[PDB]
């Protein structure tokens, strides 16, 4: 037989939302021990992973996302993943942006979800220009006041000190040509995007509410972490979550209006593309993602049979 | 903002089962009824439809896939898609195929699990030439004498004869040259692969278990055609079951055995790339869709290493 491929398929996905069009991009994976990182039983938890059957030992290989939408207005990115400041495994937001037929140069609005690593460094090629030259870097106050304030950092213990570094380090080639804008709650930022705010998981921690044609998705960042524990169980914490109490009744909440509202989710950690539904089950909430499609253009004809 | 893009992401995707490298292969979608092709109460249906928020009305769109092994020994194709025969929302295998970094020519042998026009059709280029002109045709022998009978195309309804027609055109390159195969429930065909009879859907309807370094995958074929309804209810039935009660016995039977051994299945009409596994839940059955992922080269590596 001859040589085996090997290579997977890029990671970007296409998705319509309404006028929308939305584009899933993967960064990559990064190997978290479920161990902690967590708030319950160790048999309970190795059980609710074979049911998935996710591998956990060696750790739980877990998905960070990130999201173009393409509103006709604005070309906005929800996140940008991690570039190199979490190892090789990530950081490939901007190879699958451009595979997916897109410039970095035409991105004109970046939205941040928090400024954790994995969701703030691919702001910045590894030569230390910026990634998106174009964009106005949107990021909630109080989540600048937090990880950009220089005291805090210093209060803080070491092995959370690089966090507030390379944080600072994202946003700051922005910054320097007054790109990087702190948003307060009020003022809608686009046509067509609101904010949810979800703190907890960090202080200003934002989910970004997206409407088209009826239509409403949910980047949510990280509300949630491990898809086969913490939908059924969203008591269930996360060891760095700034807040995991705060971070929890968030959780909560924004499960249950997703459930009950039926809106589409894109989620940074859910397996990619990160994109499907919450639906609530007897005791707690599951996950059921989108099934591979073509955009159904031709069905868009809802339009015609009103 | 610039023009969208609005083009879909190559219909490949790409998984590693023990030293075999499995290519799954997109060939399309086609709009199925939900009605009509059925065993149980409207509302109840629509119900487990809505639970994993499948649109029925218009129909509930349903994936076609094909499955591409590189076994080392051989490079295998698992079913081929529908070509044009039924329409253009399907046939995209073969680019696919090539989309994936393979060339048609490379593929020796090609597995048929039944010789339905969406599995059977992939075979034959819109030329007429064959799509993988050096390849063998694997197909069971109850497939072949049933739909490649003369008689029983005659004697058959004039709805089914199309498929009839269709199979025996896409059989028909591959015969000329000597390249079709009809084997036995005996007799096993390649390396690394055994067969699993799984009879209902079609009479001579075939399951092929791949097996390498301790880790299995079930290529199906059309066990099942509705994830939402039949896993839960293995019961339910398809309008096109040639036999819809052996077709159930088998679907129960495989659903069981997949669930209990862990099995990696890899599904044809399951949605894209069809691959993952079966989870036993308090009713019936549930699919759990494998993650996305490059392949753990170091993972597999390290467990070989170690022991
Ligand atoms: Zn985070
Ligand atoms: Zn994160
Ligand atoms: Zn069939
Ligand atoms: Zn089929």
């Amino acid at each position: 037989a001859p040589a085996q491929q090997k290579t997977q398929v890029p990671g970007y996905y296409r998705m319509a939302l309404g006028d929308f069009e939305v584009t899933a991009l993967y960064d990559g994976y990064v190997d978290l021990p479920a161990s902690l990182l967590k708030g319950i039983d160790d048999k309970d938890l190795q059980s609710l992973l074979a049911r998935m059957f996710v591998a956990s030992e060696k750790g739980v290989q877990t998905a960070v996302n990130a999201y173009l939408i393409n509103t006709g207005d604005n070309l906005v990115l929800i996140d940008t993943g991690a570039a190199q400041c979490f190892g090789p495994t990530l950081g490939v937001v901007q190879t699958n942006l451009k595979a997916s037929g897109y410039q970095p140069e035409q991105v004109d609005t970046v939205l941040l979800t928090h400024l954790h690593p994995d969701h703030a460094c691919g702001l910045v090629n590894a030569d230390g220009s910026p990634a998106y030259p174009n964009a106005t870097v949107e990021v909630p106050q109080a989540e600048a006041e937090f990880w950009l304030d220089e005291a805090t950092m210093a209060k803080a213990p070491e092995g959370m000190q690089g966090m507030f570094k390379m944080a600072r380090q994202a946003v700051a080639p922005y910054a320097k040509m007054n790109k990087l804008k702190p948003y307060k709650t009020e003022g809608e930022l686009l046509p067509g995007v609101s904010l949810v705010a979800s703190s907890g998981h960090t202080p200003g921690h934002t989910s970004y509410l997206f409407k088209s044609g009826g239509q409403s998705l949910l980047v949510w960042g990280d509300i949630l972490i491990n898809h086969a524990v913490q939908f059924a169980k969203p008591e269930v914490v996360w060891e760095f979550d700034v807040d995991s109490d705060q971070a929890r009744q968030s959780r909560q909440r924004i499960l249950a209006e997703a459930a009950t509202d039926k809106l589409w989710v894109a989620g940074a950690h859910l397996p990619f593309p990160g994109l499907g539904h919450v639906r609530e089950e007897a005791q707690g909430y599951a996950w059921v993602p989108v099934e591979f499609s073509p955009i159904r253009s031709d069905r868009k004809l809802a339009a015609a049979l009103e």
